C-alpha cells in the first residue's frame, strides 16, 4: 500500500516542454538509413523516410539537439552546405567513418521542420574555436545583408534558420573526445564563444557542457571551474548520463534513477555555488541533454570495420525493463522541473532510439517509446510535489528504494491532472491511493499500463509484445483516486473535467 | 488578507534543538560584569550571577559557543587554567583589551552547568595549530592517565568536560582577524587539526569555519576551498551574519531575512557541491553560529581606550523592530532545520545581548528576548513547509517582500501545533486564514503578541514598554484559524489538541 | 629525556596507546650498543619542524659548551652519541599520518630542517621520506616534488614496502 497527497498549491514548478526533447546525431544510421533515404518506398521528395517522419511526430519532441555529440568536436559546418558537388568526404574521427556530408545543416533544418521540432544547434569546440561559432550564427540567423547571410539565402534558405539555443560544444573532458581541453581550457574558449555568438544575435540562449559522465574523475570540479568562466554569459549547463543492466539486477537496476535525482541535485548545487561566488541575480538552469539506456549493442559495435559510411553502430534493442527505467527517468526529470528545462533522449533514430528502422523495409516503436510518448503528449502542465508515502526496498547500491516511483502533474488550460507512476516491486502489486481533495468535479478519464510477465521481453519489426493497455482500474471515489499498480508496471493515471 | 495551509504531512525536518543556541566570547561585559561578578548581591559560591543564569534558563539555550570570536584567535588556553596567581595577565588584540584569566574554560564549564547548555568549545587556529588543539581534546575529553587529563584532574575537575562540538578557530579570512590565513592554509590547517582532535576522541564532532561575512571578497570561493580540504574530517560549516538599520528604512530593513535565506541556501549548494566532488556518501550541515543585530553602539566604541579591563563594548540597545527582523531571522532558521542543526544567537550576554546587566544592579530583557524565547520555547517539533499566499511590497534592495513571514512547528509529543508569523506591513492589519484540516480537534490555546506603536522603542532596566502580551483574536471555526495580525507584530499563535 | 619523574605520559595518536617515555633516546642509544648497531634516528616534522630538529642534533652530537650539548652530559652521557645517519620525519603523504604534508609542505620543511641540522653537525647525512605506499595516488610525483625541493641538501631518498598473502 502506498499513499500520495496530490495538492494544486504544493507546486515544483511549470514545466518546460523541452525536457522532452531528443538528439539526433551523425552517427551510425540516425541519419543516413534513419531520417533520410533516398531509396526508400516511403521517402518524400527531400529524401526523408515519412514513416519515421510520423513516429516522431506521435512523440512530440520540442527541440532536437545536433549534430553532436563527439561528432561535432570534429565536424566543419561549411562541409555540410551549399552544391552537393563541393561537399568533401570526410573521416569523422569520433565514430570512425566516412561522413559524405550529402546531408548538413539546412536539410537537417528542412527535416525539423516536418516533425514539429526546434533545433538545439551545437557548434565546434573541439578543432574550432571563437571565429567559426561566431560565423555559423550569422550564418543561420542573421537576415541578409552580410556574407554568410546572404550565402545562407544563395544556398537556398532565404529566410534565417532562427536557432534560439545552442551547446557550446560537446563535452570535451572525455579522453575520446577530439580537441579534449581541461576544464579552464574549455570555460575560457566557451566564454569567447559564448560572447561572440550573442553579439551577433542576442535573442539566443547558450548551454555550457557539464561532465561527459558523473564517474569522471574531474566530475563536479568541471562543471564549477566551467561556470566560474561562463556564468555570465551563458543559461544552461549540462549533464550526461546513460544507464544498464550489466549484471541482471531488475530490482538495482529500477533504483538508478535514485542517481539520477541527487546527480541533477548536484548539479544544481554547483550552478548556485557559483551564483553566490559572482553576485549574480540570474538562475542558471540545467539541460539534461544526453540520457537513456545504452548497453545492449556493446560487444557488436567492436566488431564494425573503420571507414564505412553510415555503419550500424549503437543499435542497442530495448526491453521492457529498459522501459521501466526510462519511465523512472521521466518522472524524475519532471520532478526537477523547478531546474531542468531542457532535456534530451539520446538518441531519435536507430542510435540508441526508441525508433528503428531496416533499410528499404519499416519502422517500428521500441519498447522505450511508450513511456516517452506517454510522458511528452500527457505531461504538460505543472509539476506537483509528490508527498508519498511508500514500501520501499533495498539493492546493491541502494537503500531505502521506494515501490512507488510518481509525480502528478496538473494542466490547468485542459482541465486535467495525469499520475505518473511506476511500481517496482518484482513480486506484488501496490495498491495506491491518491488524495485529490484540492481538484473539484474530477473524474477518472483512463489508466493506461505498460506490463509485460518477461522484463527481458523486446519489440521488433514483426511483432511488439510489449505495448500498453487502457484497462488499469484506476477509480475516484470521495476525492480519492484508488488505483492498482500491478507488479513492475508503468502507469498512466489521467483525470478531467 | 493572506492564507497559509498548515499540512501535517508536508515536512521540513525535525528542528534541531541546537538552533536555539548562543554564544559567550571574553568580549567587553560577557564575562566580567555579565556572568560572572564577585561580590554583586545575587553572586553564588562561585562568583556567578543568578540573575543571569535564570535569564538564560528560562530562553531553554541548549548549546553555547566559547570563547570566542575573534578572541580566541590570540589566546592560549593553558593561561586561563589552574591556580590563578600563575595565569597572566595577556594583550587581548583582537579587542585591544586587556584580558586577566580570572576566568578560563574550566570556570565557564562550571557556568554552563549552572545553566543547562552544552559548551561549543573554539580552538586557537590563528596563532597556534594542532598540538594545542590536541591537547586541549586531552585535557577536556580524556579520562585520566596521561599528563593533561591528570591535569584537568589537578586542576580540580576529576570528571572530563566531555565537549561533543568543537569549532576548528574562528573565521579568519577576515584581514582583521589575529593569524589571518587564506582558504588554503586555514584548509590545511583545520584538516590537521580536525584529525588529531578527533584521534584523541572519536565522538566529538568539528564545525570548520566559513567567511566571517557574505560580503567578503572571497565568499563562496572559501567555503568550496576549505571544504575541498577538510570534508572527510568535519560534521558542519559556518555562517556568520549581523544585521543593521543604519540608513532608517524600516520596510528595507525586515526584507533582510530573505537575504539571510538566500545565504544558508548558498552555503548549502556548496556543501553539497564540495559531497558530490569527494563522492562522499555523508551530509554536511551548517551551524550559523553568529547571528543578530548588530550596530547601535558603533559610534560609542570608538571612544573607549585601549587597554582597559572589560570595557563596555558592543553594548547595542535594542527596539523593537529590532525584535521583529529577529523574530524573522528565527523563522528562516526554521524553515531551513533541514541542514541548519546548530545556531547562535551573538552574544548572549551584555555583548550584543538579549540580557543586559548593570553592576551591583539589575539584570534585565531587551526587545530581542522576547522572539527568541518564544521561538525557542514554542519551537521544538516538526517544521512543516509553509505554503502562503501573502501580499507582497518592493524595497531598494529587495522585490516581492511578503508582508507575512511564518512557519508551523509541529510537536507530536506535546500535541501541539505553533504558528510564528511577523506581519511587516508598517500600516496595515493583516487577516491570516490558516487551512488546518489536517490537525483534527486542535483548538486555540493561545495568541501572543509583540507590537508597539514606535519602532524605535526600547527597553531599560528601569522600565520595559516592549513586551508580549496574550490578547490575540486567533479562533477555529470550520477547520480554519483566522487571526489577525497587527501592522508591525511578532506573533505565535498556539494550537493544541 | 632526564629524570623519570618529569617524563610525561602522553596519548600516542599513530598506535592509539599510552606512551609512558619510560625508554626514550638515551636508553635506545645504551640498547644499541649492546647490539653492535649504528641508530638511524628520526625527527618529528609532522607536529614540529626545524627548531626541535636542530636542537636534537646538537643533543646527540655537539661535544658540550651549549644548552643542549651540556643538557645530555647531565642527563649522564657525557660523549655524545655521533649518530650518522637521520630520518627527515616519517612519511607523511598518507591521511593517516599525524601532521600530514604535501609534497610540497614536506619538501619545503625537510629542506629547512635538513639545512639547520648539518649546521649543527656537517659529518650527518639525511633521508628524505618518500611515499607510504606505491599505490598511494600521489607516488612518483612525491619523490619528484619532495627532491626537487631538497636535493642538495640531502643524501638518501627512503621508500617503503608490505606484502601479503591475503587470497
Ligand atoms: O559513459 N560512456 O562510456 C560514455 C561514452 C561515450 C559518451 O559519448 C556521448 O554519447 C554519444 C552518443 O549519444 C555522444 O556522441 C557523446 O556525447 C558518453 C559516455
Ligand atoms: O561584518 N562585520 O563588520 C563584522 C565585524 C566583526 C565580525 O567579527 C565577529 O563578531 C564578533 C562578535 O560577535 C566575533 O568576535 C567575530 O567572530 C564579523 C563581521
Amino acid at each position: 500500500k502506498a499513499t500520495m497527497i496530490i495538492e494544486k498549491d504544493f507546486k515544483i514548478a511549470e514545466i518546460d516542454k523541452r525536457i522532452y526533447g531528443s538528439f539526433i546525431e551523425h552517427l551510425g544510421r540516425a541519419v543516413y538509413g534513419g531520417i533520410y533515404e533516398p531509396g526508400h518506398p516511403q521517402a518524400d521528395e527531400n529524401g526523408f523516410r515519412q514513416d519515421v517522419i510520423e513516429l516522431v511526430k506521435e512523440l512530440q519532441v520540442p527541440i532536437i539537439r545536433y549534430p553532436g555529440g563527439n561528432f561535432v568536436s570534429g565536424y566543419n559546418w561549411e562541409d555540410g552546405v551549399g552544391p552537393k558537388e563541393q561537399r568533401p568526404r570526410r573521416l569523422d574521427l569520433a565514430w570512425k567513418s566516412v561522413e559524405t556530408n550529402e546531408i548538413g545543416l539546412n536539410e537537417f533544418m528542412d527535416w525539423a521542420k516536418m516533425v514539429g521540432a526546434e533545433v538545439n544547434m551545437a557548434v565546434n569546440l573541439g578543432t574550432r574555436g571563437i571565429d567559426a561559432a561566431r560565423n555559423l550564427v550569422e550564418y543561420c540567423n542573421h537576415p541578409s545583408g552580410s556574407y554568410y547571410s546572404d550565402l545562407r539565402i544563395a544556398h537556398g534558405y532565404k529566410e534565417p534558420h532562427k536557432i534560439k539555443t545552442w551547446c557550446l560544444g560537446n563535452a570535451m573532458d572525455g579522453p575520446w573526445q577530439i580537441g579534449h581541453k581541461t576544464a579552464v581550457e574549455y570555460g575560457r574558449i566557451a566564454c569567447e564563444a559564448a560572447k561572440v555568438m550573442k553579439w551577433v544575435d542576442p535573442t539566443i540562449e547558450l548551454v555550457v557542457c557539464g561532465s561527459s559522465n558523473r564517474n569522471m574523475p574531474t566530475f563536479a570540479e568541471w562543471e564549477a571551474t566551467v561556470l566560474d568562466h561562463t556564468y555570465d554569459h551563458v543559461d544552461y549547463i549540462s549533464l550526461h548520463q546513460y544507464y544498464g543492466n550489466r549484471d541482471n539486477d531488475t530490482a538495482n537496476y529500477l533504483a538508478l534513477s535514485l542517481e539520477m535525482d541527487d546527480f541533477i541535485r548536484s548539479v544544481v548545487a554547483i550552478a548556485d555555488y557559483v551564483k553566490a561566488k559572482k553576485r549574480s541575480k540570474k538562475t542558471i538552469h540545467l539541460s539534461f541533454d544526453e540520457w537513456n539506456v545504452w548497453y545492449h549493442s556493446n560487444e557488436a559495435d567492436k566488431l564494425i570495420e573503420p571507414w564505412t559510411v553510415a555503419p550500424p553502430l549503437l543499435e542497442d534493442i530495448y526491453n521492457f525493463e529498459d522501459a521501466l527505467l526510462v519511465g523512472c527517468m521521466l518522472i524524475t526529470l519532471m520532478k526537477h522541473a523547478d531546474r531542468v528545462k531542457i532535456a534530451c533522449l539520446a538518441q531519435l533514430v536507430n542510435v540508441i532510439a526508441p525508433i528503428m528502422t531496416e533499410k528499404n523495409g519499416p519502422a517500428w516503436k521500441q519498447t522505450i517509446y511508450y513511456p516517452f510518448m506517454h510522458a511528452s503528449v500527457y505531461g504538460r502542465g505543472v509539476a506537483l510535489h509528490p508527498v508519498i508515502s511508500s514500501p520501499k526496498y533495498d539493492s546493491k547500491d541502494f537503500t531505502d528504494v521506494p515501490y512507488l516511483e510518481s509525480i502528478a502533474v496538473y494542466n490547468e488550460e485542459k482541465e486535467e491532472v495525469t499520475i505518473f507512476a511506476v511500481n517496482r516491486d518484482m513480486e506484488d502489486a501496490l495498491l495506491l491511493e491518491c488524495d485529490v481533495r484540492s481538484f473539484e468535479d474530477y473524474r477518472v478519464i483512463e489508466h493506461i499500463v505498460l506490463e509485460h510477465d518477461n522484463v527481458k521481453q523486446t519489440n521488433s519489426a514483426q511483432s511488439s509484445p510489449v505495448v500498453p493497455h487502457r484497462n488499469g482500474d484506476a477509480q475516484l471515489s470521495d476525492r480519492k483516486v484508488s488505483a492498482t499498480l500491478p507488479k513492475l508496471s508503468w502507469n498512466v493515471i489521467r483525470l478531467g473535467k
